[PDB]
DNA sequence: CCACATGGCTGAA
DNA sequence: GTTCAGCGCATGTG
């Protein structure tokens, strides 16, 4: 009666889809298997691959001939020096492994119906609201509709994805995108997937953290039929608040910011539970000048920037939420964060990095939680 | 017009 | 090429 769940993630990042995926398995009666992958950020892959692999033992080798569209930075391609230099590396194991274990196809440019796995159960994805343009639509999502497209004519219905699963941030649904987001909504009609989007906020699934975020939940038509699945009304769920300060690790030795120049004020809580006060000719980057209050709910985690170095007000001073706090605000594990840090080839601003790019993993719970799948 | 709220990019080193 | 400290406005609601 288990039922083998085979998961494609597109722009995979750390896998949280397969975190939440594994996470909710047992109660579902579910065996999660990856069908593939595509990634092509070096950091995000070493990760993925050191959170979800199970007895894999690093070690020195020469990097797989073909791998060869990887990114060091997440927007560009990496140069023919840059591969040079991972070959003969314990890095280059970890990109071997996800290629190899994980079928890791690394650039979305490359997949197509002679590599894209059939009877795929749920494809993830996601693309920049740019894509939505011309420069008909472009980049990412170009891609992902040429695939589609591609196996829709190869493939029997039947073995074309049974859901796929959009993630995206919220101006995706902007005055200057909403009505371009839908034309794709009209493609995957085309393709035969009905679908439902939902603007969830991660402070309603569990989490200390405003984050804001589109998922477009879509499922082939004719299983639709089959298992009589009905979309679930997610933007009503409101589960018990959670503070910042039920995530937060005591530590002797953090570091703490000197703020003695800066005149403050009261925190004052907004209509979004974020409980905050600004510092005065701090910066002149608004989002920069702000400390939250631990007792209520704190900022997007961002890659990079503002976002990305979240200052709370603590006992012992002010300081940043640490990156083991930062995969912990994602819902990630300790123990996750553990295998990331033992490779010894992420930075800690690289992790958190990574772990802002990621999708909260309860929210993500609560999607797949709605799937249905037939005992065949 | 106003008050308020909220979330990556890049050039110097 | 990397890295991150320094830096502002886009996109709303009311
Ligand atoms: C915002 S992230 C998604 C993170 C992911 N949802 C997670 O669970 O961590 C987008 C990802 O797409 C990847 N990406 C960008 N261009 C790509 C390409 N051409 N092929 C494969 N991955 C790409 C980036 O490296 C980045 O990790």
């Amino acid at each position: 009666k288990i039922k083998v769940i085979k998961v494609f993630e597109a722009f995979a990042g750390i896998g949280s889809q397969f975190k939440a995926l594994k996470n909710i398995a047992r109660s579902k009666n579910w065996e999660i298997q990856h069908s593939g992958m595509v990634e092509w950020f070096v950091d995000a892959i070493v990760s993925y691959v050191a959170i979800h692999s199970k007895n894999f033992n690093p070690k020195i080798e020469r990097l797989d001939r073909d791998i060869l569209s990887i990114s060091n930075d997440s927007k560009m391609p990496i140069s023919e020096y840059g591969i040079k230099k991972i070959n003969n590396t314990i890095k280059a194991s970890y990109l071997n492994y996800a290629k190899k274990h994980f079928n890791n196809l690394f650039d979305i440019k490359k997949v197509n119906k002679d590599n894209f796995p059939k009877n795929i159960d749920i494809f993830t994805y996601s693309f920049p609201c740019q894509d939505l343009s011309v420069q008909t639509r472009s980049g990412l999502l170009w891609e992902i509709e040429r695939i589609l497209e591609e196996i829709k004519n190869s493939f029997s219905k039947e073995e074309m994805p049974k859901y796929l699963l959009m993630e995206n941030v919220k101006n995706l649904l902007s005055h200057k995108n909403k009505k371009n987001y839908n034309t794709w909504l009209k493609q995957l009609e085309k393709f035969g997937y009905k679908s439902k989007t939902y603007l969830l906020n991660s402070k309603n699934f569990d989490n200390c953290q405003n984050r804001e975020r589109v998922f477009c939940l879509s499922i082939r038509d004719d299983y639709l039929e089959k298992t009589g699945f009905k979309f679930k009304e997610l933007e009503k769920v409101k589960n018990p608040p959670k503070k910042i300060k039920d995530i937060l690790v005591d530590s002797s030795n953090y570091k703490y910011l000197n703020l003695n120049k800066y005149e403050t004020t009261t925190f004052r809580e907004t209509k979004s539970n974020i409980i905050s006060r600004p510092l005065k000719n701090y910066t002149t980057f608004n989002s920069e000048n702000y400390v939250y209050n631990i007792n209520g709910i704190g900022p997007t985690l961002t890659a990079s920037g503002a976002n990305s170095r979240i200052k709370i007000e603590t006992q012992q001073g002010v300081r940043y939420l640490t990156p083991l706090e930062c995969f912990k605000y994602m819902q990630f594990d300790v123990n996750d964060f553990k295998k990331v840090q033992s490779t010894n080839l992420i930075s800690e601003n690289k992790m958190i990095y990574i772990a802002g790019n990621s999708i909260p993993v309860k929210i993500l719970e609560a999607i797949f939680n709605t799937l249905e799948f037939v005992n065949n």
